[PDB]
């Protein structure tokens, strides 16, 4: 989804798929900008990953010789790029990876190669840490369960495998008969779009419900077990998710059904205490007054469009990453964890 | 208005079209009625049962009999064929049943056939009396400036008038109270986004929408006071089954403790079970998960899985307000020392 060209990046637009495969070349700062808070590219590890690739082309662009003028306009794209979308922080932690790789540069050009090494490097361990996801994960479910999800964590949001549709992929060789459940995540249905396209488009076994169905396919279909990606893990535990994640766990844990969240080492973050204090990004009001050119209510309805909500650690079974699966205290759990 | 009855025609709005189109429709054959029906043009419990009713009456029309029981006689096929319209909902059984009874003693042909019509007129003016009534009980239930969230379209053009659910929202604009609430736009059909939130604005009811993926989130940060639905048919013990979605919030409802109420007429209800998992859960066109009003969101062809309805067990629901007042305990017994007659 995302490819860099040391002349411009070519990203997959998501906006339009189901229906079409288009690929747009972006070239300008702008043109990221754009690509990242209009949706054509989004998935927090996918979206810090064009970030850097963003940083590290618009650098070449960038003339003169003071390796400090340079850093210092390299600080206002990196603020402009980051301005883009809160809510994740692999937006603003692929940003500062670049802005730190160029701390004790001796000039400039060593920089600008520095920076594109950095970002070409940053989506190589993408790959590597999606694929230890995958199979760290793998060992909660067995053969025969039937798992839900939300969003869209798979290998477009991401580099390849993805997060918490990577076990699913995994699952599908050693023929586990796993049949999942993807909840076509509204507004942007991310789920219906994206998760049906990409898991039928390998052969696994989905199945589209609308988020509402949610608690009514828990209990009529067994479910279980859930998983979903994240956007943004504090120390405490409390993880941030696609809007309606939080309704999942609280639901599941109903249905005493065992709620995971999988996500990357880049998607905690160690500064914030809990989940409460971190930013929701609520996004233009149309996404739910219309779709695709036709209106869907009133045109002029009030309404309240969070992207994200909280999900408190109270409510999760377990925690996946590429190091393992902590399955509770994850306060302390992550302070071990979390070292360099 | 929702249903209007000419004397040779049904008159019914096409809901499909809103909220961008207000067009009405001129029913003229059972098989029209059978249409809207199934495809939506005309939803809401009572909405369906008033057409369902009046559609039969103006069936028993085209039918040539001198006898009585030769029109009785095959007057089922008709019944039978519009029952097998959509199943949850238990007022378009109840609707039929009505009809089909008040005309056992019927001593000519001409007095059931005219008997019919009469009926189904009984039975729409009866709504909006208790579509008033249980907005009334209903309102004791809120204070003033509380956010309520509800979900589907439960409303005057599901009901003859004023609504089950919404009736509360129209009787609080009156006595003006500042009422906020939440819908969900209520997801496949949508009837939240676009039945709701445009009825509600038309009578300058402050509603917010919200997707129904926002439910536990809205309830948290916007600090919403309580929770009302409108069933689709109610079990004799509590248990109601209401559209999809209604057992989640009842879920999300309970762990955020707030009242969780259902509004529904008595003809909603449905003793003759034992609990809601033995109600009849329709399930609707694949193609209505995967696509929204002509856009297709979803890859044809991707399985999709589509109940029209679910049910929330009634030790979830705080209290059930019907048009002769509120349930809050054993709804099993109260349920029962009701019907009593």
């Amino acid at each position: 989804s995302v490819e860099w060209k040391e002349t411009a990046i070519t990203i997959l637009n998501q906006q339009k798929l189901p229906d079409e495969t288009e690929y747009l070349e972006l070239t300008t700062k702008e043109d990221v900008f754009d690509a990242i808070v209009t949706l054509k590219v989004r998935g927090a590890p996918a979206i810090g990953i064009t970030a850097a690739f963003g940083l590290a082309l618009a650098a070449k662009d960038i003339e003169t010789d003071n390796v400090t003028e340079f850093r210092r306009r390299l600080e206002d794209i990196k603020q402009y790029l980051n301005s883009s979308r809160p809510t994740a922080i692999n937006l603003s932690w692929a940003l500062e990876r670049l802005s730190h790789s160029v701390e004790n540069a001796i000039s400039v050009n060593e920089a600008k190669t520095n920076l594109v090494h950095e970002a070409i490097q940053i989506q190589v361990e993408d790959e590597e840490t999606c694929r230890l996801i995958g199979q760290n994960a793998l060992q909660l479910f067995k053969k025969g369960d039937r798992i839900m999800t939300i969003c869209n964590a798979g290998s477009i949001a991401t580099s390849r495998y993805g997060t918490a549709l990577a076990p699913f992929y995994l699952a599908k060789q050693k023929d586990l008969g796993l049949h999942i459940y993807a909840c076509e995540t509204r507004p942007v249905l991310q789920g219906s779009r994206l998760t049906a396209w990409e898991l039928m488009q390998g052969g696994i076994d989905v199945t589209l419900i609308t988020d509402s169905m949610a608690a009514h396919t828990m209990k009529e279909k067994q479910i279980s077990a859930v998983i979903v990606g994240a956007d943004r893990i504090a120390k405490n535990g409390d993880t941030a998710n696609k809007i309606g994640t939080y309704g999942l766990a609280i639901l599941a844990n109903a249905f005493d059904i065992p709620f995971f969240v999988a996500a990357p080492l880049s998607t905690f973050d160690t500064k914030v205490k809990c989940g409460a204090d971190i930013p929701i990004e609520e996004r233009d009001p149309e996404e739910v007054r219309q779709i695709s050119g036709v209106r869907t209510a009133p045109s002029n309805v009030p309404v309240f469009n969070p992207a994200f909500d909280i999900t408190p650690h109270d409510l999760i079974s377990g925690i996946i990453t590429e190091k393992g699966i902590m399955t509770g205290n994850y306060e302390e759990e992550i302070e071990q964890l979390f070292k360099g």
